[PDB]
């Protein structure tokens, strides 16, 4: 697929807001011509599917101003300082929900916005959980809930799990639970 | 309860393609925070199912991530048109197909932390193969993929595009009679 590649002729950071950083590149496309590409520079993230002994999964409810709504999500956060994402996932599970896990399994890496961000999210399965306490960050508001996976899958079908990272977790979990993928 | 209340709004950036909104909001702690996110018109993605049971997919380079992706065809809403019109036009332009049977599946939000983007996913059936009509700076190859192969590619980490991976899973439930 080499003949679809675009070659970067220049890059600059075009904007830095309070949170978002934008890179503007000029690229040479397969027609030999020059096009502008803009995208967000993102450190990456981790998300985890925390499977409780009773077979429910620990999830959160969190308001997302970008969309003006509350979402049901699996816990997640940004990579800090180029850390291994396993450390991200561990830290975020403890902070957002109060849990630790003895068994961590990497499932897959996803890209949520290939059109305009370099973000990748590493998705983990966390098992053999024990509870401590929630440690929420400044400006983070999050209610923790337990969800039966069968109810989750029905929520997906019904359009109530629109958060792509979480919906994808749900489908991988479904695969794991029916024993098709391990 | 969890809702944040908008106190002020500003469009802080508009480049060649991206537009960023910056809001001051009041959160449940009563405190003021900044929220910044891309303003995106919305998009449609199309799962085009062929009489032979394969699906039409595309390879496209994505500079944000610096590699070529396997994707279902997709594009952005033009002028707040109905996303089914977006879907019909992009399927024609990206792949050269038209479909006489369209079904909305679901709406996904690919980046709830920093974009208002939504993508509406559709199933397209009863197809006729015309020719592509690509936009400028748009370079795309069309491939047929067997859904069983597509699911193995998902397992292997080779369909990392969230919208397409989600399409694959919905196709799987449909094809298995589950949904
Ligand atoms: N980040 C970008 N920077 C510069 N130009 C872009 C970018 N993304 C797209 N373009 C250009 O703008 C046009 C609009 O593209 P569409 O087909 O409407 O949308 P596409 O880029 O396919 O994305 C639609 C959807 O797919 C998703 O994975 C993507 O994140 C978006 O949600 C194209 O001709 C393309 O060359
Ligand atoms: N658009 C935004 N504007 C301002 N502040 C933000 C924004 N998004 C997040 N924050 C805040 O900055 C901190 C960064 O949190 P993250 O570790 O990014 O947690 P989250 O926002 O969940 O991001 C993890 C991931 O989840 C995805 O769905 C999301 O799009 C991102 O990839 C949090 O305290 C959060 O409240």
């Amino acid at each position: 697929m080499k003949h679809l590649e675009e070659k970067t002729l220049s890059t600059r950071q075009i904007f830095k807001g309070r949170y978002l950083k934008i890179e503007q590149d000029q690229v040479q496309a397969p027609d030999g011509r020059t096009y502008t590409r803009e995208y967000i520079l993102h450190p990456g993230a981790a998300m985890m599917i925390p499977l409780l002994p009773n077979g429910n999964v620990v999830m959160i409810h969190q308001y997302r101003h970008a969309v003006k709504k509350v979402f049901l999500e699996f816990p997640a956060g940004k990579r800090d300082h180029n850390e291994e994402t396993l450390l991200t996932a561990k830290r975020e599970l403890l902070e957002e929900t109060g849990y630790e896990a003895k068994d961590w399994k990497f499932l897959t890496t996803i890209h949520p916005v290939i059109g305009y961000s370099n973000e990748h999210i590493d998705l983990y399965l966390a098992r053999d959980l024990t509870h401590l306490e929630q440690r929420l960050d400044q400006g983070q508001f999050i209610e923790v809930v337990e969800v039966k996976p069968a109810d989750l899958m029905q929520l997906v079908l019904e359009g109530k799990v629109s958060d792509v990272k979480t919906q994808i977790g749900a489908f991988w979990l479904d695969k794991f639970l029916r024993g098709e993928w391990n």
